[PDB]
């Protein structure tokens, strides 16, 4: 069985900037997507963590869906820029919420949950490319994150983003390096059809954005703009200011972007890329430099060149991780590692493959694996153990 997606909304908060010209409350890219069952469903429970999850559950479990490996997906997108109290609260929730049982803290409600009946195996929030520096990291890393989702909709400061205030270039790069040096994986939100930009201009960002060091995202999350009733772009469009793709060109320019990702890149939409290549399999390696560390993507893949499993191997920049004087100063991280149905072992070869890399290769002291709490026990079983969040192992 597969992991099944948990997704959860946080309360409408307000705009992380003063400004008195902004909005109520903070834009959300949820905002134009407001039929979305995640969408209703939060709003009809007034956005409550525990209610959120523990409905989406049931729910699975009556489409006869399986539940013992999740995801949870914490949307909004300015859930980092809210008070303290209710983001641990909030992530405490959602693992009590798992896990049957109501525990003292957010770290009992983790250490339950390695071994509770639905693992968490992995922890998405979505964050806006200015709401994550060092300390909205390390509180990710403390809510036990394993995948980031950067709200960067498109890579020019002169178009037009659906957030209010926006954000620039420089902000992704940083929150991007930043994400990929504490070992995160990273998922751009990209929206073409923006105010202001034209399919030739969200063709060739698309192009640069797998060709720059700079960036260079795990996967991309594709939100075709569309004039959506009831917000800013319904106004915009009323006042000629805006107009929307035709399908044919919307399309066809998904397509191109489609035609030109890189083999380590994931594609959805709200082809050869790693979604589309999921099904005797080979090891298969490729490096490409990112953030000024090194990215090496290794792989399973037939004579058909279909996937059957994936490591991201990152040699990074620094060691910004604190571990102790017993995983040395220069650690590697495995940002991810998927195995389709079946396989298992194939996870084994992978992993024994990016140690010996790490430590003979670039000579690595060991190795760290920014695991979720619901796989930690599997990393247990191959000699790992649980260090500040991280997954560790000296290299022999
Ligand atoms: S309305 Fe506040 S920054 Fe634009
Ligand atoms: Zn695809």
């Amino acid at each position: 069985s597969g992991v099944t997606p948990v997704a959860v909304m946080t309360k409408p908060l307000p705009c992380p900037g003063k400004c008195i010209y902004c909005p109520t409350f903070a834009a959300t890219p949820q905002s134009y997507t407001p039929e979305s069952p995640a969408v209703l469903r939060a709003k009809s429970c007034e956005y409550q963590a525990y209610k959120q999850v523990a409905l989406r559950l049931r729910i699975i479990q009556d489409m006869g869906h399986p539940t013992d490996k999740v995801e949870l997906i914490i949307m909004g997108g300015t859930f980092l820029s809210a008070d303290i109290t209710y983001q641990y609260g909030f992530i405490k929730d959602c693992y009590d919420a798992l896990n049957g049982v109501v525990a003292g803290s957010l770290e009992e409600a983790k250490t339950i949950n390695e071994t509770a009946q639905h693992r968490c195996v992995g922890l998405c929030i979505e964050t806006r490319p200015d709401i994550c520096g060092k300390a909205e990291i390390q509180r990710m890393i403390d809510f036990g994150t394993t995948r980031v989702e950067l709200g960067v909709q498109m890579l020019d400061d002169d178009i037009y983003k659906l957030v209010e205030r926006g954000h620039r270039v420089s902000d992704v790069a940083e929150a991007t390096c930043l994400l990929r040096e504490y070992g995160l994986k990273v998922h751009y939100h990209w929206m073409p059809g923006l105010p202001g930009s034209s399919p030739e201009k969200d063709l060739a960002l698309s192009r640069m954005v797998f060709e720059d060091p700079r960036f260079c995202p795990d996967g991309l999350k594709l939100y075709p703009t569309m004039v959506v009733e009831g917000t800013i772009l319904e106004q915009w469009w009323k006042e000629g200011r805006y107009t929307p793709y035709p399908n044919g060109t919307m399309t066809g320019l998904i397509a191109d972007i489609k035609a030109l990702v890189p083999p380590y890149v994931r594609i959805s939409r709200v082809c050869r890329c790693i979604r589309c290549r999921e099904y005797e399999p080979t090891l298969r390696r490729l490096d490409y430099p990112a953030s000024g560390g090194k990215e090496i993507f290794l792989s399973f893949e037939d004579a058909s060149d279909t996937l059957y499993g994936l490591l991201r191997l990152r040699i990074p920049c620094a060691s910004l991780p604190v571990l102790g004087q017993k995983y040395g100063a220069k650690t590697g991280l495995v940002r991810e590692l998927h195995v389709g149905s079946g396989s298992g072992g194939l996870g084994r070869k992978l992993l024994a493959e990016a140690e010996c890399l790490a430590r003979d290769e670039f000579g690595l002291d060991s190795l760290a694996i920014l695991s979720g709490v619901g796989a930690r026990e599997y990393y247990r079983s191959l000699g790992y153990e649980l260090v500040a969040g991280y997954m560790c192992k000296h290299l022999d």
